[PDB]
């Protein structure tokens, strides 16, 4: 007798977001299924390389991909792959790097400035 254990799936994952050049982002994709479970972080059909700019923490709950000192090149669509004796899965998320400060303000009764 057994219930579920169909395959690795990503129920949680970040969507198209932005990031300031130099800031720090944390992209985690919760995965469910039957452990052990493999998880790889790639981008634009290119496996990411763990470095002082991009860190990865592979764990049960899922896989995380930290981006230190976000660079202009870091900007792009990533892909979280998760394979396991059961099956496999692949997600996608768009990212954009901005080296500009906070956006302009001009809302009525907003920041209450001026």
């Amino acid at each position: 007798g057994s219930s579920g254990s169909s395959g690795p799936q990503i129920i949680q994952f970040p969507e198209d977001q932005k990031v300031r050049a130099g800031e720090s982002v944390e992209l985690f994709g919760k995965v469910t299924g039957t452990q052990p479970i493999t998880c790889t972080w790639m981008k634009f059909r290119k496996q990411i390389q763990e470095s002082e700019h991009m860190k990865v923490e592979n764990s049960e709950n899922g896989s995380k991909l930290t981006i230190l000192a976000a660079r202009q090149e870091h900007c792009g669509c990533y892909t979280l792959l998760v394979e396991n004796k059961l099956g496999s899965r692949q997600a996608q998320v768009n990212l954009t790097v901005v080296d500009k400060p906070d956006p302009p303000a001009g809302t009525p009764s907003g920041p209450s400035s001026g």
